[PDB]
């Protein structure tokens, strides 16, 4: 779906999520609740946090950020080859925890948002166009798997 030159620039743009993995996932997952509180009714571990600083204070929602973007980081790496790293997580989260795919749409638009977020100025014009084509990439093939499995 992507070219070299794109991919390089998910990858270099992925750098910095790794410097710090846990804040990232953690500030991914507070974005995702905050903007659309249905999603956070998903995980029935995080349905508790009704305020943004429980959300904060939750070694658990760290945990589960670092679980989220070290999946999607090894995705990444694979450049769209993907296919065996996605099926699973397709599994699961059109059988197991019933996610729509919009919800995936918004956890991707939250990744472009904590990116500047976290490195204003930081993540270029290309870098935000190529990350964001990763993103749907991802969530296309998703998309693929859900429409096979009815979902
Ligand atoms: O937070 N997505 O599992």
């Amino acid at each position: 779906g992507l070219s070299d030159g794109e991919w390089q620039q998910v990858l270099n743009v992925w750098g910095k999520v790794e410097a710090d993995i846990a804040g990232h996932g953690q500030e991914v997952l507070i974005r995702l609740f905050t903007g659309h509180p249905e999603t956070l009714e998903k995980f029935d571990k995080f349905k508790h946090l009704k305020t943004e600083a429980e959300m904060k204070a939750s070694e658990d929602l760290k945990k589960h950020g670092t679980v989220v973007l070290t999946a999607l980081g090894g995705i990444l790496k694979k450049k769209g080859h993907h296919e065996a790293e996605l099926k699973p997580l397709a599994q699961s989260h059109a059988t197991k925890h019933k996610i729509p795919i919009k919800y995936l749409e918004f956890i991707s638009d939250a990744i472009i948002h904590v990116l500047h977020s976290k490195h204003p100025g930081d993540f270029g014009a290309d870098a935000q166009g190529a990350m964001t084509k990763a993103l749907e990439l991802f969530r296309n093939d998703i998309a693929a798997k859900y429409k096979e499995l009815g979902f």
